[PDB]
């Protein structure tokens, strides 16, 4: 199998694109350690797929990252992916949004990447080999129209991917990032049914993504056969038009 | 291997050496009907030789009615068109001062106008299938350029045009059209220049080494199975990070 | 001024963007050579504007090419500036479209640039100066339904532009190409006025572009001011969702 | 006389690209606010260059950026152009980086952007018009081994300019961002004479660039002469291969 007896951490697995994920590498044969902060969410994770381990995390909180890495490490031995995939929405438009909004959203979305990468990095470097896939969004690529926060920080993240593809292909490790398009999640679950139809109306496939198709992207960057893509950032959008 | 793409017809053409070649050893372990569609007589036999299970029809994707010789051969043997890449490519590189029209132009008659012919050529089907999967070959050459190129960047930036033409039009006839962007890659195009530029293009690439046939091979089965159904309009780089 | 006693080649200057241009740049005190194929509209410039130059020319055809270059080099011993502007389309969506409008639209936007540049190539590599500047599209960039040959013409000038940047800074020649958006000209008075509308509402300006302010680009892509400007392209397109 | 009686607030302008700008700006008419934390430096550009405004401001303290605003406004009556060229470098290489050298960076680069532009916002949209000029860097466009947090900033600057250009263009107000390449400044100061050649040796123009020439592009941004360029990402890096 593609994945088989590789140990992947996936930050905000308990949920939607990261839950699918960790179904998806389980098939591929990879040990998954589901990250996340929704407790309820993560039990219920591990009881509906034996063998998934959950741990919590919250991944803006140094502390409790390090406590993750080591839980992992002592069980394991090895980190083989990490996928950053935690991520939050504080929407606002610029003239209204607060500080705390905008705060929260870096903490999140941008540092909470930052921690988690610095936290597996030296498991990958002793072993010559590992695979890091952070989650952007084409929001970060493009911009969107309440969203100066998640934009600021799904576009730092690519700058950050890029960055560390560089200081650590020597290290042996690939380092990409995932532009997901509007997807069906929670986090598109409280935008009015008269946006929704707008958003497709801007994707000539007609239809947003689903979990899978995100999680399907997660795959190919983990494996073997995305070996020489490196500091890519792989847009699944249907073609969005931003 | 797995058997994501059982039972498709793929066309892949200049699939006779290089990066196609691989590809069609990858998609024939993936279940998948290939067809190696190349200009080369004597390295389309040898493929087939070597790979049974494989068919070659000879082709020359920048003359129109070769280009509909192949589709309809195809379409008679196998009743439909599921994967169409586009991987023909030649260069003829020189700086722009002396570079000759012949030379621009050929490029641009392999390079761009050939994918333009490929692609008209199978749509009927795919339309009729309503479905279908497009792959064109692009290049850091045509994202980035590269000097001694004016011709292959030129053809190889217009392809990039015509995918996201193609997947805005194409999209709501269930067909995905995408591009990837190989970074320099070990074969016969690449066995042309001295090791000691070699070093040059490496020294560019932060993983230190050339893209294998197999690393693209990879990302065209990627972009031709199910697991890219929501990936539309998109370059994927696979270029170990090159930095050009 | 800030083009002053600079030779400027500009081809399609008899209308539209090129020909705004052409009054731009004598303003900045250019000497002007409108390369159009349009006989009539080069002859009503040349009136309406003394001072202005009118040289006939195809693009598309290389001896016509090369006969307007020599013209303009026997008059005035120098070009420092040359503008790839002539540009047609022959829209038809891909189901549709012949090899002949496919051809056509690639032998004036794609060959057409390669022609006129080759031509004035020497005669700025013997005097370590000068400014190229190639027009491409939103079109080319961000494809756009109905113009494959367009697309690819357009996409494939930017090819050509970043190829030439390379090669030809040792010569003290900047290579940069303009993506106008959608621009009030003769090339959209054929569209529906549904379809300007519609045009517009992908513009969160919620204007056209004018043809004086893609003049206005060229003219900052001509003068020293852009002088470490080099391979880029410069969008002019009222930050289009495209 | 391109900007004639223009305000513009400079962040960063005691030094560098920020100081050359003011000085270009004054040239052309505007009237020029440096806003810098360097007092020594400041007062220094107010002797040497008669007519500019300083007012001491750390971008990254919210109180100090909307007391920059209110006297700005309560002197001139109006803010027609922001630049937020303020910025910091805390290099190191992600295995080493600290928390405190990656926030540090954010506060400044990121967060500091968004303070300032949401301090001048209700001025601009009270009067209709307005230029946000953002300043990005190649680093963040492309990754630079070391500079993990400084590439997260600055991309993340492009997603707010992005977004911002969408929430803002019916305003009247324009928003892009600059990405400089490396320039001669003291943010390169303490680099080797090797690691310069280096870095020399990737633009193909085989020069690092001057403060006057981001300095140009900032005038150009700022001008009439942009009116139409919204939500773009203007590159002055010698085209850079990065
Ligand atoms: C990229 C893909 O998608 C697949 C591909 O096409 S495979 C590889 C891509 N092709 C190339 O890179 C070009 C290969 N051919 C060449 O490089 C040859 O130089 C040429 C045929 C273009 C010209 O030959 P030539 O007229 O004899 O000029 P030549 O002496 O070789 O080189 C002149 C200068 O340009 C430089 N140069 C040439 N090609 C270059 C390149 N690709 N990148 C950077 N610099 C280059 C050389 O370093 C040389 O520098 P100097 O003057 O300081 O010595
Ligand atoms: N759904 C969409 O349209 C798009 C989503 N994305 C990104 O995809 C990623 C996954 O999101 P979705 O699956 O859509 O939403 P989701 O809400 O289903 O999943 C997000 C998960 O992240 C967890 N999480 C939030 N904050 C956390 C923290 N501080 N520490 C640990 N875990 C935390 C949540 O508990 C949740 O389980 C996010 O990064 C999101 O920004 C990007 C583009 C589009
Ligand atoms: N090798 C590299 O570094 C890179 C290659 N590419 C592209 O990848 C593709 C495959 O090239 P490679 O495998 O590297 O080279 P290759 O030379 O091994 O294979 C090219 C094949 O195309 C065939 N071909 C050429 N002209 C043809 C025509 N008119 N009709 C039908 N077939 C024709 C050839 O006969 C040959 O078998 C090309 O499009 C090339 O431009 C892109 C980026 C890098
Ligand atoms: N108007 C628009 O919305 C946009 C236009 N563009 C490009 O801007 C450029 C200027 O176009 P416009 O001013 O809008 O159109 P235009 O139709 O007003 O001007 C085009 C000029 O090019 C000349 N021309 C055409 N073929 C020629 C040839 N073979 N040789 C010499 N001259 C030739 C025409 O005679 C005409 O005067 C073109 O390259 C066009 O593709 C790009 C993006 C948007
Ligand atoms: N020099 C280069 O190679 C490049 C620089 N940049 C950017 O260009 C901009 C200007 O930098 P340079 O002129 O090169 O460097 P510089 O060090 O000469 O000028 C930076 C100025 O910003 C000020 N500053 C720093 N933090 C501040 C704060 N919290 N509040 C108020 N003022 C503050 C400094 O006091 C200084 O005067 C920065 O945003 C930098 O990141 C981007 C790409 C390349």
């Amino acid at each position: 199998s593609r994945l088989q007896d590789k140990v992947a951490i996936i930050t905000g697995a308990a949920n939607g694109i990261g839950l699918e994920a960790a179904r998806v590498f389980m098939k591929e044969g990879a040990k998954v350690v589901i990250a996340d902060f929704n407790e309820a969410a993560g039990k219920e994770a591990v009881e509906a797929n034996p063998g998934v381990v959950f741990i919590r995390v919250d991944v803006s909180d140094r502390e409790s990252v390090h406590r993750l890495v080591e839980n992992v490490a002592e069980r394991f031995g090895k980190i083989d992916i990490l996928i950053n995939n935690a991520g939050i929405t504080r929407d606002s438009m610029l003239s209204k949004m607060t500080v705390d909004q905008f705060q929260q959203v870096i903490n999140v979305n941008l540092t909470g990447v930052f921690h988690c990468t610095q936290a597996v990095l030296p498991y990958m470097a002793e072993q010559g080999k590992g695979k890091i896939i952070n989650t952007s969004s084409v929001t970060g690529t493009y911009g969107n129209v309440g969203q100066t926060n998640y934009a600021a920080a799904k576009a730092g993240v690519i700058g950050m991917t890029k960055t560390w593809a560089k200081e650590l292909a020597r290290k042996g490790i690939n380092v990409n990032a995932v532009a997901p398009g509007f997807t069906e999640t929670a986090m598109v679950a409280e935008v009015p049914e008269k946006v929704i139809e707008k958003m497709k109306a801007q994707v000539p496939m007609g239809r947003l993504g689903k979990p899978e198709d995100i999680a399907n992207a997660y795959l190919f960057l983990a494996s073997h056969e995305s070996d020489y893509v490196n500091g890519h950032v792989l847009h699944v959008d249907g073609g969005i038009m931003m």
